[PDB]
């Protein structure tokens, strides 16, 4: 549904340009609009995922959910520039719901057998953990730290499906990178566990970083299978 | 009709470059040309609006009438540099006719249901009020002040169609900005009423500035509808 | 008679391409040709309607009269680019005669019982009202405004046959849209009555816009009949 | 015979691309090839005209002889880049023979009664006069000027058949343009007669330019016949 | 043929940079190269005019012949810095041939109907008269003064075609400037006639300066036609 | 089998883009992937040659084997950036096997009689000699120099089939270029024989460069046959 | 590979700025870094030559090897400021290897037929002879004098390829300068032979300076060929 795709995609450039009008001038009226424009983008964007999730058109969703994250990037800047604790909690819920929408996408492609669409989608989730991480360091709360914590470790589980998805096809392309994301996660699990000091995060962290060390073994053979 | 669009658009850059040749040298022969070049741009530009107004190609007109205003910006500088009271009255009529061409555009898109093309078009009118305002302060006349006065308050009425146009679609994008333009007008109605002292302008001014205060209420709900 | 169809259809692309040769260069010799090419298209196009009106081949006519309107779109641009008051009155008569040719088509299909061919044909008439509307705003005359006025309100009567035609078949497809066209007309009756201020147009306008409000009731049941 | 059409058409793009490899590098080996590739295109192209001239498939020839001219455009550039007086005389004979091939095409369509195929074919001849004109200004010779002179004035006679061909069908489409070509010729007859000063060319020139003035009269009625 | 355009354009910057290496150091070996580089630019530049003169690509030539003049500017500086009477007579012939190449360009666009490409091309010729004027004051000869004299008064005739070319299109853009060039010439015809004292130059001068006074009348109406 | 073609073609752009991610960052994990992605491209690419070699679809293979070489270009850069002597010997075997795949292609088209598909395929081999040449200068070994030596001189033999293939069809297109490739080889045979000093390479070199001198004679007539 | 180009280019400005921090302060820790930074630039720079030598992107290498020399300029200053005989022998080997990298570049462009890239590359070698010359006068050794001697006289041979490369294209641009470099060398062969007194250097010197006297003859005609 390219008609919806461009129109939603169009909203980004307007609001993202409205952002710069505010940086020059500092008018909340410009900013109120952004919380109207982008916050209705989620309405129409999520629909594009829906009708796309019907026909089995996976590439559309990857180019859509990625755009939802850009909203989170935008709504973040608003709350940073404005300081509204609501706007954090606006961008929070939007960002958190992106997790579901990502997980909504993953199990699609297995029915399609198209793994490559996953891996770029999975990495979107990872930035959200990085994204909330910036938010948690602002408020200092542990609520969001847990939200971050549950997202990524849940996101870590997802790669095992992906690694399982590749070994069906025997495709190394998605295979090796899938492992690397976990190392790209291990930076996070470290960094939150650096701060809060909860050994559970460290426990969670060690298991994850230890898992990729183990998971790479399943690809060490695949590097010898096809090449 | 891109062929016409670029050719008219081309004339601007030539004459606007001829302007700078005159600023360096001060030759009226360079300037006589500008009153030939740009004054024929209105001939061909208005045609681009016409044939575009047929097919229902709205975005072309917005990119066209905007260029007509640039002529007014140019013809203004001529009369400022030259001092010809005619050239004021040249740029006056051209500028005043832009109002009709703008109003000619507005009711188009309602048949198309494409509101966003309006709002940038409406704002073109507003500069013309600012534009004549500079002219009225030059001549000191009240004729042009009335022309300015009738344009903007007529232009103020237009947003109510726009606000009405959005509430059909429920689009907040054009909605909120539409209100803000009236505040962007209220500066004008103030400033002319600062000078001439006619309480009618102040009356006109208060009603307008009081209207946006009221009109925003219709969007306060729309901010709660979709988000 | 596909042989005639393509040959007439072919003329459009030539002249419509000749149009663009003129926009680049501005040669009336290119334009004289257009008033020869397209103005003979009406000769041969109207014949295609005739011989098609014999056998009861309705779909041919819809694909033909639609092409006559394209001529009106073309001849319009000529008179806009050229400014010949004759060419207005050329495109006027051609356009006005399209009304008869449309009305000539409508009562055909009732003998055939094929309603869907009507509705797209009816909408062609509506653009002609929009088409003359552009012409009337050029000349400013009230003659053409009346021609516009008599066409559409006569065209408004036609839908009642269509609505009557559907209720025979009980087809909702043509049914609901038929109502919507009247609202698509009400924009027109408003807009001409905005300008000329004749309360008769407003009276005509109110009755029409009030009629669709009433006519939809006859479909509200049909929405409950079949679904 | 589309198989031949594309294969000959294919040769153009190769050699025309080989041309650009030479412009970057300046290798005569690239250029020797062009005098092999395109010079065999005339062999196979002329055949496509032949077998097409059998069945009475006129549109094929128009799309073929037009491609022969492109060779002349290419072979010209070679002789310009190279400077070989032979390559002029190569491109000369090829170009001159195109005249016959054009005249070979014209009398075909009268048997078919398909005039429109002529007019675009006739205009191909006219460029050849323009084409040789560039060559004559290079060598400065009067031989080619006469070749140019005899081609076009012979080509001028051809339109009278075309004008006669239309008046059978009463088609204005080919009719009016046919006149315009003579004016498009009159530029040539002027320009050669500007240079060489031979009053015969001027005499030839006046008669031609005076002829179109007279020939248009036969179409002035046709503009009143059908429209 | 952009490949040729940049490569020739590239040569300018090299040699024009080699010029500055010589100004710092004073090595004729640097300067011998310039008479090799630029003097082969005319070879390849003139070709770009040729192959461009084929297809009817006028804007290329204007951007090419302008570059030929830059060579004349460069070769001039060489002969000034060096003092070689040959290098004068080198730059002379190159410069004089530019006149033909300019006149070669002018009659092109009338076939294209693209006047604006002329006027900037015509002005290139005018600098050559100014260019030779500097040379004639160096040698003091009257040969070059006549060459200068015949160029410009021949160049003065050209504008009448241009003025005639515009009145076809009714374009004032090229129209008014065309007149001004003659006044831009009248400075020259004065200045050579100041020096040599030949009343013929003064006669030539008066007629020219009197001509523009008359020619402007044909544009005084055009300033009233379109505007 | 376009499905396979794009998918293999797709892998190139990914890995070739992964290459640039490594150049910015220097992660071997990015590079390990390239030796997985592209090294499986040879698996699926060679299959596309196979199933294409069945039906007699030659143009597919030319667009396929060309892509295999791009892998060699990529794998080369890896070993250069990384320095792994294995990766040389990886890219070596892949590159050497491309020779067979090229030779596998050549004798196909003779059964099809389609020579032009050969010549671009033959030139792919030639770059491989250039390709290994870069590798041999890295390791300094003479093994690869012999591999290079045997490839090209074997590749030189191939043109004789091609020259023989053309003389059947009498096509000069492939004919002349075929000779030129040998001169394009003679640079190589020189350059390796410049370095290693083995007179056998020089002997091999002289015979080859002397052969084209002789082989051109067979085309000198063909330049006189068709033209 | 612009990513590598800037990053290597970036290292220069850092280290070259670190150089100035040392000149102000005199810290070997600043200088140890330079022998780390620039000495790894050769690692990555030489790679840029490699991957560029693959695709046939010559202009990249000229802009790369030139930067290698700048390192030699920097490493020189270090050994001068520091006095480390190793750092001489560091900068020596780096500088000497630049000769190969230059010679590696030269034979590239002949396959490309792009001579101008050579001449600026050749001149880089010449500075290295000047560069080692400064080093030899420091140590007083004759080893480096021979290295200098073998480089330049080998570098002198290279121009004969270049002169041969131009005469293919007939380009005088690279042609004349190529001769001048030998005279730019003859200063060197003099100056080393001034000092060491070895008649072989003088013999080498005379032959070289006598060669350019002879080689210019081959260009004296080329100055008469094209101009």
């Amino acid at each position: 549904a390219e008609e919806l795709l461009k129109r939603v995609e169009k909203l980004v450039k307007e609001a993202e340009e409205l952002l710069r009008q505010a940086m020059k001038k500092g008018s909340e009226e410009l900013l109120e609009v952004a919380l109207v424009v982008a916050q209705m983008a989620a309405r129409e964007a999520k629909k594009v995922l829906t009708m796309a999730e019907v026909e089995g058109d996976p590439e559309v969703a990857l180019r859509a959910v990625e755009l939802v994250v850009r909203v989170a990037e935008l709504l973040l800047r608003i709350a940073l520039v404005s300081g509204s604790e609501e706007a954090l909690e606006r961008a929070l819920r939007v960002a958190e719901e992106a997790a579901r929408l990502a997980k909504r996408v993953l199990e699609l492609a297995e029915s399609q057998g198209d793994p490559e669409v996953a891996l770029r989608a999975v990495e979107l989730v990872v930035r959200v953990a990085e994204l909330l991480l910036l938010i948690a360091k602002v408020s200092g709360s542990e609520e969001a730290l847990e939200r971050a914590l549950r997202v990524a470790e849940e996101a870590a589980r997802l790669a095992k499906r992906v690694l399982e998805l590749a070994e069906k096809q025997g495709d190394p392309a998605v295979a090796i990178l899938a492992v690397m994301l976990v190392k790209r996660v291990a930076e996070l699990l470290e960094n939150i566990a650096r701060e809060s000091g909860s050994e559970e995060a460290k426990e969670r962290a060690e298991r994850v970083r230890e898992e990729a060390r183990e998971l790479q073994e399943r690809v060490k053979e695949l590097k010898e299978r096809a090449g």
